């Protein structure tokens, strides 16, 4: 099954679960201010790391496009480029 | 049953069915360059319509994050 995704607007890549879980999105939240996507303190919990939205955003679109996660490789080339 | 959501480099956002399916972005082609998110041709396909990144960003995370559309007046307003 594919990985979860989780938001949580903690900040701190500029991060321990207490922050992250203390700072979780809810869809209500998402859903009466979608402008959070440009939020810097926005975090991404996905592949048991911790991402911002310009490093996660690929991912996010490769699973909801074709139901698959990037290849490892290229998610290291992805970041380490970044 | 989630919307289905599809990418193509067919610019032209400033669209026909022909030029949307003839520059389809398979998986290959997105694992090879996953910079193509930031092309400005990048139209994507969802709810029978066509957006570009930016506005199309919010809408995929929320399906991928909740599992769930955003509300149809969210969408209006943030595409308005
Ligand atoms: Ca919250
Ligand atoms: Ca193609």
């Amino acid at each position: 099954d594919l990985p979860d995704v989780t938001l949580s607007l903690c900040g701190g890549l500029s991060i321990s679960k207490e922050k992250f879980m203390e700072h979780i999105i809810t869809y209500h939240e998402f859903a009466e201010n979608p402008g959070l996507i440009d939020n810097p303190n926005l975090v991404i919990r996905i592949y048991n790391r911790y991402y911002n939205w310009a490093l996660a955003a690929p991912m996010i679109l490769s699973l909801q496009v074709f139901q698959k996660s990037l290849p490892k490789a290229t998610v290291e080339s992805w970041v380490k480029d970044k």
